[PDB]
């Protein structure tokens, strides 16, 4: 694949994050990315060539396959993985902006050495005191919360879309009724059992990730209330 | 074919018959027998090999053909021709019995030459006077009438059966729904137009024959009333 850039960026962002965020990144790296690339994507290797129908009408097989699978599961999961990673990058960008502000303020104070008072109050407001121990307060906390909410809503929306379109199982026999197939025809899928097992596994993984980020949000809210 | 024996017997029986009976025998020989043997039977030469359906399920073609054609038209017409010829043979047998009685009575009278009175009354009762001019009176008339009625009822029964089973036309496309064919399949006949034309022609011929024998019955009833 080509997941090198996204993996590198996630490795860059995982340095400064909460424990729940680190666990979420770890499970995303292990189960969502590694498992799909290694063995899951090989199952959908001949979902088109092994598909066949019980007719001799030309062109009915392509129409029935297009009717049966509007979009492959592997591509759907890739799109989901892409769409549940942007807000972390947004948080990384905001952290880098905070770092730039810290560097400029440090340069100004080094130049200086009531200005000290305002420099210190600005360094405390952004949570930059130890030169490498950026804390979450004011803006970073807001960005983190909105990122968590966006990730959760994207995941639940994708789950609902998948539930509406396909369901959570693949029957061994599919009934096709569309031109130019005369009347109704019978078509047979390929590897229904493995696909059902992997779909259930991915559903479980998605639910676990949802619960994990919910726990992370609750913990960060409690930490904010602590102050 | 093997119609030689029946044709010979009909040639034997046509010697002594009414004009309507002779015309009926002529039309039966010309249109019913000659036409069917010459060209009509060749049309149903590949009604099985040219039949095909739009499926690749093994054994569906035979089942659909058996569903479509319970009995071929040619065999039905042959059976009809056979079943609308027996009563003429029965009349021929009765005429031969009358001839035997005439020969025995002639032998007895030649032996003799009040007995003359009874011989003459028996020769008049059976209508045997001129030694070769047998007339219809008493028993022959009854046999002729019952033969005509039996022929008419057989013909109308066969016509009704054909109307109930097939109809009077063959559509170019037939819909088949029977195991092991999955759902419904489309099957295509062979030479629908020629078969429809010949079916209509045979129906017209049968109606003409029915009208002819009705006219013959009316004429013979009038002749009987004449006495
Ligand atoms: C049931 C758990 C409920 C809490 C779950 C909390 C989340 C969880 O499960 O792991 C993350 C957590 C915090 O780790 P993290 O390094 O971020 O935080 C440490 C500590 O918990 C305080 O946050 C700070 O020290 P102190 O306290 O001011 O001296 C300081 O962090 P910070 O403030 O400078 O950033 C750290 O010493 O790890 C723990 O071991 C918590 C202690 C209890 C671990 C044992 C379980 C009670
Ligand atoms: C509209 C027709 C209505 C009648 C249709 C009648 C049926 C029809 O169309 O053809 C058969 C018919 C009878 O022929 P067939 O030879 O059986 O009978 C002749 C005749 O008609 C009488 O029956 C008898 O003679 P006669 O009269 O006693 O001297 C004698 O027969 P039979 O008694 O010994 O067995 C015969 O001379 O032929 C005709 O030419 C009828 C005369 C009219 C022909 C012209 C048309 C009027």
């Amino acid at each position: 694949g080509d997941w090198s850039a996204l993996g590198k960026l996630l490795d860059k962002v995982q340095a400064y994050s909460t424990a729940g965020g680190k666990v979420w990144l770890s499970v995303l790296f292990i189960f969502r990315i590694l498992l799909l690339g290694t063995a899951v994507e090989s199952a959908w290797g001949d979902e088109q060539s092994a598909f066949r129908c019980n007719t001799q009408q030309p062109g009915c097989e392509n129409v029935c396959y297009d009717k049966s699978f509007p979009i492959s599961h592997v591509r759907f999961w890739v799109l989901q993985i892409i769409f549940v990673s942007v807000p972390t990058l947004l948080y990384l960008a905001h952290v880098f902006y905070v770092m730039r502000k810290e560097e400029k303020l440090n340069k100004k104070e080094e130049e200086l050495k009531m200005h000290l008072k305002q420099i210190e109050i600005k360094k405390f407001k952004y949570g930059i005191e130890e030169h490498g121990k950026v804390k979450m307060r004011g803006g970073l906390l807001r960005t983190y919360i909105i990122s968590i909410l966006f990730k959760s809503i994207f995941e639940v929306a994708f789950l609902l879309i998948q539930w509406y379109i396909y369901g959570f199982s693949l029957s061994a026999v599919y009934t096709c009724k569309r031109d130019p197939c005369p009347h109704q025809v019978d078509c047979f899928l390929s590897r229904p059992t493995e696909k059902t097992i992997f779909i259930i596994f991915m559903l479980v993984v998605s639910l676990v990730s949802l619960a994990l980020n919910i726990i992370e949000l609750f913990y960060v809210f409690f930490k904010g209330v602590k102050d």
